């Protein structure tokens, strides 16, 4: 069962600022991963698009010749394989190849994809597998080549040998007298958001949402920002994934109007810092690693957008650039993908045809100024630096 729940839009240049749409534009529907755009807005407002996550390494020489290292985490929600490979590269550039005790605190988050001890157990497990495995030359080579494109140098065939990896809480970490402290800054937040909104599992959005205070903080933010409450927008996580079962699902939900208000606000907060939607959201046809990279037709090169797919919904929202100006849009479809596998692709085609009509009946597409960015978790200021 594929059918329209709601479609709405507004011209960026509207003097009335009245959102246009069908009669369902003020009823709540599942959002799926367009939720990530709301999480994006929150993060931009709270942190700023140039914010960097400052992970600290406390490094102490051992009588051996080797090092102990304690990671004081910054809750960087994008510390994954790429970033781990870069850390290893950096350790080798700093002449560290052997670590005796590697320790890490509760703020050191790791994306291989409850409670503090148990969360840290999973990070430890992941770390121990990852650092005890040879770095894959094919994956590293591709990564080193992407890094060189943004002028980041990485080591040749890097490696690390770690004796032990343990959880040490921030409160119980005693900084050694002859430790050095080095900082490994993330790429800017806008870049992390770019990566998240191109294509991701739940991990980044969910960790951002928790970092910022979770649901109680989110509802206070939305009330302050939008004069909105839970009848406009009801979140349970940052990502929009199912928090229930297949039979009784629990999805983030919002009105079509709220999605437009989000896009407007996001656009405004970004412009204040000189940035565009296409700095944090995928560009149809241009962003090849995204869910809209194979979009063609009039959307190609003209459209900034985020996809969503859950059992009960297929969604799209963003901005289309037309000869009549930029236009914010959201389309929310109903699906029953658990019952009928064909619904996601059928829904997706109906959304594209709806957005193509929105473009084609507003004078046709006007290209945006955009060249495919590579949203790596580090940039040229990420190098280990003695702070």
């Amino acid at each position: 069962m594929v059918y329209l729940n709601s479609m709405c839009h507004m011209a960026a240049n509207s003097k009335t600022q009245q959102i246009q749409g069908d009669d369902n534009k003020d009823d709540k529907f599942p959002l799926a991963a367009i939720s990530k755009v709301v999480t994006t807005l929150w993060a931009v407002d709270r942190l700023g698009p140039d914010y960097r996550f400052k992970t600290k390494l406390h490094v102490t020489p051992t009588a051996n010749g080797s090092y102990d290292i304690h990671i004081e985490g910054s809750r960087d929600p994008l510390f994954g394989r790429n970033m781990s490979y870069f850390l290893i590269s950096e350790l080798n550039r700093m002449k560290i190849t052997k670590i005796e005790k590697l320790t890490f605190d509760e703020n050191f988050l790791l994306a291989w994809l409850d409670t503090v001890e148990q969360q840290a157990s999973i990070v430890r497990a992941t770390l121990t597998s990852s650092f005890a495995t040879a770095i894959s030359p094919g994956y590293y080579t591709i990564l080193k080549t992407k890094a060189a494109r943004i002028g980041v140098q990485m080591s040749n065939r890097p490696k690390i040998d770690v004796r032990t990896i343990s959880f040490v809480k921030k409160a119980e970490f005693q900084k050694n007298e002859k430790s050095t402290t080095m900082v490994l800054m993330s790429a800017p937040l806008k870049t992390i958001l770019k990566r998240m909104n191109n294509q991701s599992n739940n991990y980044i959005a969910d960790n951002l949402y928790w970092n910022l205070g979770g649901t109680e903080a989110f509802n206070a933010y939305i009330a302050g920002k939008m004069q909105a409450d839970t009848s406009d927008i009801e979140f349970h996580n940052g990502s929009g994934n199912n928090e229930g079962s297949v039979a009784k699902p629990v999805y983030n939900e919002a009105t079509c109007e709220m999605m437009i208000k989000v896009l407007y606000s996001l656009d405004k907060s970004l412009s204040a810092k000189g940035y565009d939607l296409s700095d944090v959201m995928a560009v149809a046809a241009k962003d090849k690693a995204s869910t809209v990279g194979s979009y063609g037709g009039v959307m190609a090169g003209s459209t900034t957008a985020k996809t969503g797919s859950v059992n009960k919904a297929k969604t799209l929202m963003g901005s289309v650039s037309t000869k009549n100006g930029e236009i914010y849009f959201a389309v929310l479809m109903h699906t029953d993908y658990d019952k009928s596998r064909s619904d996601w692709g059928v829904a997706s085609q109906q959304i594209k045809n709806k957005v193509s009509q929105l473009i084609n009946q507003n004078g046709g597409p006007k290209a945006i100024k955009y060249t495919e960015q590579l949203p790596l978790p580090f940039d040229k200021y990420s190098y280990l630096t003695k702070a």
